[PDB]
């Protein structure tokens, strides 16, 4: 790995979230299709979590600096399971 492709993956991750926040926008007419979107936010939850794993094996090879890049991450999986816990809580009423 590198910085760059780490900042250019992180990236990618938040385009990931931002898609998700426009497609909230699809859901209103009925209950039942939140199942589907609940997977796929806690697939991307999964996703996020094995890159926080990935940058911490890369700071195991002596690099500190990419705590920065871990942190974000983490931050965007949050962000992305709040969404989820909303969803769930709506579609049982
Ligand atoms: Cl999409
Ligand atoms: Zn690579
Ligand atoms: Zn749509």
């Amino acid at each position: 790995g590198s910085w760059a492709e780490f900042k250019q993956r992180l990236a990618a991750i938040k385009t990931r979230l931002a898609a998700i926040k426009t497609r909230l926008q699809a859901l209103g007419g009925s209950e039942a299709e939140l199942a589907a979107f609940e997977k796929e936010i806690a697939a991307f939850e999964s996703e996020i979590a094995a890159f926080e794993s990935e940058l911490q094996a890369y700071k195991g090879k002596g690099n500190p600096e990419v705590e920065a890049l871990r942190k974000e991450a983490a931050a965007i999986r949050d962000e992305a399971a709040a969404i989820r816990d909303e969803l769930q809580a709506y579609r049982h009423n």
